[PDB]
C-alpha cells in the first residue's frame, strides 16, 4: 500500500497547493455597464458586459477588449421634447415666438423633476428586462454585487438648448439614476462625470476611440503598439478617423501624422485626458457641425433652396436632388412616402425638421437678440428671428416641391448651402473656436495621410444603393468621378407610381427599387459624400485609403459592439485604472447609501 | 525650381521635427554608484555604473541590466579594528579581560568620529581615483552632475560587536560620506536606508538577487517571465539558489518550490511580501540562513582550536591535522600563516592577526550576551574557550607546541563534520540562524530542500574544485558528484611537501604532478571536506537540486561578466528597482538633501 497511501499524500498536499493559489491568484467576475444615448430623436439604453479582475493587492480593473454590446433598448422620448413640453405648460404655448422671463422658470423645477421621472422609469424597465433577459442566474449574482456604472450622454438635440433649463435636467437625471427601484436588485448609479453634455468634439473623439478599438488599431500591448530605442511608444498600425453622420450633426475626426496653424485646435489624447499615459499618442482634429445630420440638414436645405429665384417661380420649387416624377407640399415636416406613391407632409411643428433651427433662431434667445453675429446666420438661412415659429419654418409663396433629379445641380447647392457656405451654419460656436467655420475649411487648414471611415446610416445607404444596383464597384475605395457618375445615373431615374406603390425607375433598363420614407431624397447625401471626397482630395496631405463600414467584425468574426460614441465614453472612463478603481468600486453604489 | 526648394522646404520641416523628437523622447544618462563592503577582513570600496533614463512626465529610474562593476577597490582596516583600537585607547588596553562600563564610553564619541575619518578618507580617495581613472570627460559630467548614492553595508566582522558601539559607528559613517571633499565635484551622499549593517539572513538575499539577476534568471519583462491566465507571474527559468564562504560568515539560500512542506519553526521569506523586490517581479518564497564562524578565517582558528584541544589529536605537544598536507610543519597557534620562501610556515604573533580574535572577543564573561545567557557561555565552552580567562588563554592552544599535518582527508571530513556543520551545540553568535529555526548547517537540508539548482561561490570553494582539476583528478564536467569529490580530494590532500630550491612543493602521490606549497592553499584540504560535508548534506535532503553548479564569475551579453557574485548588486537592486521610492531618494532629495 505504500504506493496507495503515497497517492493519498499527494491529495492532501494538493487540497492545500490549490487552496494556497486560489488566495494568491487574480479572480475574474462579470460587470454591466450602461450608456444612454441621449439622442436628437430618442433616448435609448444600451446594455454592455465585461470582464472585471481582481488581483491581491492590486484592486479591481476592467479588461476593455471584453466590452461588449449585449442590447440597444427601445427609441423613448428625447431630452428636447421633455423640456420644450414643460416648457408648453410653464411658460405657455408659443413660448418660441414670445419674450420669456427664464428667471420664473425656477418656481417649476419639482415638475422638471416629474416629467423626466416619466421618462427615467421607461429606460429603467427598458435597462432591467435587458438584463433579465440575456444574463443566467450566476451572471446576474456578478452583475448585482459589482454594481452598473451609468453613463447618460447627451448630443445634437439639446447641445443649442437655450438659457439654464438642459444643466438644470441634468442634475435631476442624475438624481433619478442614483435612485433605482430596489425590486429588481440591479445597482444603477452615476456621478457629474460619467452623466453630462458631450460636446461636438467629444462625441467624435469618442467615436474615434470605438472604431481604433474595435478594428485593433488602438491598444497599449506588444500585439498594437512598439517601443522604439528612445521609450517612446507607437501604434504598430495607423490610427484612422472617423466622419459620422447623425440625425443632427456631423463628426469630422482625423489623428495627424504635424505643423498647424494657430488658429487650428488639435487635441492631444494624453494631454487633454483622453487615454491614459500608456496608450500611443496622437494630436487628433475633432470638430462637430450642428444642421449637417440627416434631419437637420434636409429641413435647412428646403428652407434655403425653396427661397432662391433660380429654383422658386410661381409658387413651385424645383429640387435637383429629388427624383424626377416626385412631388410634395412645399414644407420641412416629415415626410411618409404612402403606399399609394403620395408624400405625406407631417404639419405637426414637432415632427418639422427645422423645429431645432428655427426654434434656435428666435430674437427672444439671448444667443440671438445681444448677437449680431448669430442673428445674420439665421438670416442667411432665410430665418428671420423676429418672425413667430409659424413664418421661421414657413418656406414663403411656396405650395409644391418638384424634384428635378439633376444630380450636379444638387451637388452645387449642397456645396454652397451645407458645406462651403457664406457664413457659420447656425449654432457652431464650438466649430469656429476651434478654427472651423465650415466643412471645406477643415481640409484646408488640416490634413492627414490617415485612413478615413465614413459612417452614418444615410451615408451608408448612399453607396449600399449604389452598389446594388452595379452601378458602383463592390471593392469601391472613394473615387469620386466613380461616385458622381453612378449617382448622376441613379439620381435622374423617374418616379413611376405602379400598382405595387412608388418605384425608382432606374435609367438604361438597369432595374428598380421601391421609393420609401428613408430613400426619397439619398440624392442629397450623395452629393453631400461627392462635396466632401472633393474636399478631402484636394487637402496637402490625403487619406491613405477610404472606407464605408456598417460594423467591424470581432475575433469570432461577428461584431462585439456598434460604431459611434458609447464604446468610446466607456474607455475613456475605465482606462484610467486608479480612478475607475475609486469611483466605480471604492465609492460605488454604496456612495447612495441613505 | 520647385523640386528643389520643395527639398529645401524638407530640411526646415526636419529642424522642426529633430527638436520636436528631443523634447518627446526620454534621455539617457550615466550615473556612479558606490557599494563599500564593510566586511570582516576588511573595507573596500565597489565602483558601478549605470545607465538612468529620464521620461517627460515619467521621472528618471535606472535601467538595471546596464548595473556594471567598473572596480572593487583596496583592502583597508574593517570596521571591528577601529572600534577596537578605539576601545584599547578610550576603555583601556585588554578591555577583552576585564569588566568595562560602556556608559562611560560615550564621552569619547568625538574621538570615535575621528578614527572613522581617517579611514573615510583612505576610502574616499580609492574611489575618487576609480572614478577619475575609468571615465571620460563628458562621463564625468554626467557622473558628477548627477549625484553618487552610496551603500555602506557591514557584514559578519561586526555583526556580533558588543554594547552601542557599532551603531553610533554608523551614524558617523554617514556623517563622514555625506560631507565628501568639494574639490573633486563627485556628489557623494547617504542615508540610514543604503548605510547600515545588513543581517545575514540580507547578505544571503542579495548575493541570491545578484546570481538570478546577473545569470537572467530574474526578470520582469517577457524574455524573463511569464503571466498566466490568473495573472500570476512566473519566471520563465529556474530561479537558483547560492552557497557562499566568506571570509567570517558561510550563506546558504535556496528559493522554495510548488507545494512546499514547512514546519511552523522554519522561516522562509517571500521577497514582495518582506519588500527585497517590488510586486512586478516573479515570486518566490526564500530559505536565506547565514553561519558565523563558517567563513574561511573563522573556521580556521575555530577548527584548530576544537582539533588540537581533542585528546585524539592531542598528544606530547603535537596536535596532528588531518587537513594539513604530510610533511607540513607550524607552530600551535590561529595566528596568520605565512609559507616562507625556505619551507618553513611563520605563524603571526599579532593579536590582531589570529583567527581567534573575533570568537574569543565575543566569548567574554564581561560581554553581557554571556554573563547573562548560559546558552551563549555553554556554546562558547563547547570550542574549548573558557569565557572566565584572559583573551590571551581563551586564544591559546594549551599544551600543544607544534601542528603536523598528517593528509588524510576522511579523518579531515570527519572533523569537519563534528566541528563545524553538525556540532552538539550552535556555533556561537549564531542567534539569527537559531531563530529562523537553523541551529547548525546539517539542520538546513533536514527541516527545507529544494530542486532549484545550486551554485557554490567563495574563493576557497572554487580553489577546492579548480586545484583538482588542474590535476586531473576531478573531470572539467564535474556536477557534484559526492564519491568522485571524495576520491579526488583523497588523492590529493594524502600529497607530501617537498622542500625544493625554487621553494616548497606539494607532490602527488603517484607521479600525477606537483603545484608550488603557498599561504593561500596549505589548508585547502579543510576546504574540499566543508564542500564534501555539504555536498552529502544536500544529497540527504528531500528535495535534491537540479543541478549543483561551482562559479568564480557570471558572464555578461558581451562574453564578459559585468559585476561580481556576492551581495552587491544585490542591495544596489533591492533600492534601484523601487522607482518611485528610488526616484524619491535619489533624485528628489539627493545630495541637495546635504547643503549648508
Ligand atoms: N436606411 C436609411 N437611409 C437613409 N437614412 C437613414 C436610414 N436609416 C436611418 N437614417 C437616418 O439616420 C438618422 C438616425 O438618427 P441617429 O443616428 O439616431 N442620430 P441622433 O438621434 O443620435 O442624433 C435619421 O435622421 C435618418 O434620416
Ligand atoms: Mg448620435
Ligand atoms: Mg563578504
Amino acid at each position: 500500500v505504500d504506493a496507495d497511501t503515497e497517492k493519498r499524500i499527494n491529495v492532501g498536499k494538493t487540497h492545500l497547493q490549490t487552496l494556497r493559489n486560489l488566495e494568491t491568484r487574480c479572480h475574474d467576475s462579470l460587470q454591466a455597464l450602461v450608456v444612454i444615448d441621449a439622442g436628437s430623436s430618442s433616448t435609448r439604453t444600451n446594455v454592455f458586459l465585461a470582464k472585471t479582475r481582481s488581483c491581491p493587492n492590486k484592486g479591481r480593473s476592467i479588461d476593455p477588449d471584453s466590452i461588449q454590446l449585449i442590447r440597444e433598448g427601445k427609441r423613448f422620448t428625447g431630452l428636447r421634447v421633455v423640456l420644450e413640453e414643460w416648457l408648453d405648460t410653464y411658460a405657455g404655448k408659443d413660448w418660441e415666438s414670445r419674450p420669456v422671463d427664464a428667471r420664473l422658470l425656477f418656481q417649476y423645477v419639482p415638475q422638471m423633476h416629474e416629467g423626466a421621472k416619466k421618462l427615467m422609469q421607461l429606460l429603467e424597465e427598458d435597462t432591467v428586462a435587458i438584463l433579465d433577459s440575456q444574463l443566467n442566474e450566476e451572471q446576474k449574482v456578478q452583475v448585482k454585487a459589482l454594481g452598473i456604472p451609468v453613463m447618460l450622454c447627451s448630443t445634437a438635440g439639446v447641445r443649442d438648448f437655450h438659457e439654464w433649463y438642459r444643466d438644470a435636467l441634468f442634475v435631476l437625471l442624475r438624481h433619478l439614476i442614483n435612485n433605482p427601484s430596489p425590486a429588481h436588485g440591479y445597482k444603477f448609479f452615476t456621478n457629474p462625470f460619467w452623466t453630462r453634455p458631450i460636446t461636438g468634439a467629444e462625441e467624435g473623439l469618442f467615436a474615434f476611440i470605438t472604431l481604433n478599438h474595435l478594428s485593433r488599431r488602438l491598444g497599449e500591448d506588444p500585439a498594437r503598439s512598439m517601443i522604439d530605442e528612445y521609450g517612446v511608444k507607437h501604434s504598430r498600425n495607423d490610427l484612422a478617423g472617423v466622419v459620422e453622420v447623425g440625425g443632427a450633426s456631423a463628426q469630422i475626426v482625423f489623428p495627424l501624422q504635424t505643423v498647424l496653424p494657430s488658429s487650428v485646435r488639435a487635441v492631444n489624447l494624453q494631454r487633454e485626458r483622453l487615454l491614459p499615459e500608456r496608450y500611443p499618442s496622437a494630436d487628433v482634429v475633432s470638430v462637430s457641425f450642428m444642421q449637417l445630420g440627416m434631419a437637420s440638414s434636409a429641413g435647412l436645405f428646403l428652407k434655403e433652396l425653396c427661397s432662391n429665384d433660380e429654383f422658386l417661380q410661381g409658387g413651385i420649387c424645383s429640387n435637383p436632388c429629388l427624383f424626377k416624377g416626385f412631388q410634395q407640399s412645399c414644407s420641412a415636416g416629415e415626410v411618409e412616402v404612402r403606399p399609394d406613391g403620395s408624400a405625406s407632409v407631417n404639419e405637426d411643428v414637432r415632427k418639422n425638421r427645422l423645429k431645432p433651427l428655427a426654434t434656435y433662431c428666435s430674437v427672444h434667445n439671448p444667443e440671438i437678440s445681444f448677437k449680431v453675429t448669430n442673428e445674420m446666420q439665421c438670416r442667411e438661412n432665410s430665418i428671420d428671428p423676429t418672425k413667430p415659429l409659424a413664418e421661421r419654418m414657413k418656406i414663403e409663396n411656396c405650395s409644391i416641391i418638384e424634384g428635378t433629379g439633376n444630380f450636379d445641380k444638387c451637388v452645387s447647392q449642397v456645396e454652397s448651402i451645407l458645406v462651403a457656405p457664406k457664413l457659420p451654419l447656425p449654432a457652431n460656436i464650438e466649430a469656429a473656436s476651434s478654427g472651423f467655420e465650415s466643412v471645406d475649411q477643415v481640409f484646408r487648414f488640416a490634413s492627414s495621410t490617415a485612413p478615413m471611415f465614413i459612417t452614418g446610416r444615410g451615408m451608408l445607404a448612399s453607396i449600399d444603393t449604389l452598389k446594388d444596383h452595379r452601378l458602383l464597384r463592390s471593392d469601391f475605395s472613394g473615387d469620386v468621378e466613380e461616385l458622381a457618375e453612378a449617382a448622376r445615373e441613379f439620381c435622374s431615374s423617374e418616379v413611376i407610381i405602379r400598382t405595387d406603390g412608388p418605384v425608382i425607375q432606374l435609367p438604361n433598363a438597369r432595374g428598380e427599387q421601391k421609393l420609401n420614407s428613408l430613400n426619397f431624397d439619398l440624392c442629397k447625401t450623395m452629393a453631400l459624400t461627392v462635396s466632401l471626397l472633393r474636399h478631402m482630395a484636394a487637402g496637402e496631405n490625403q487619406p491613405s485609403f477610404i472606407k464605408w463600414e456598417k460594423s467591424i467584425a470581432g475575433p469570432d468574426g461577428k461584431p462585439l459592439a456598434d460604431l459611434g460614441w458609447q464604446v468610446g465614453v466607456i474607455l475613456h472612463h475605465v482606462l484610467f485604472t486608479e480612478e475607475w478603481g475609486r469611483t466605480a468600486y471604492e465609492a460605488g453604489y454604496s456612495h447612495n447609501l441613505e
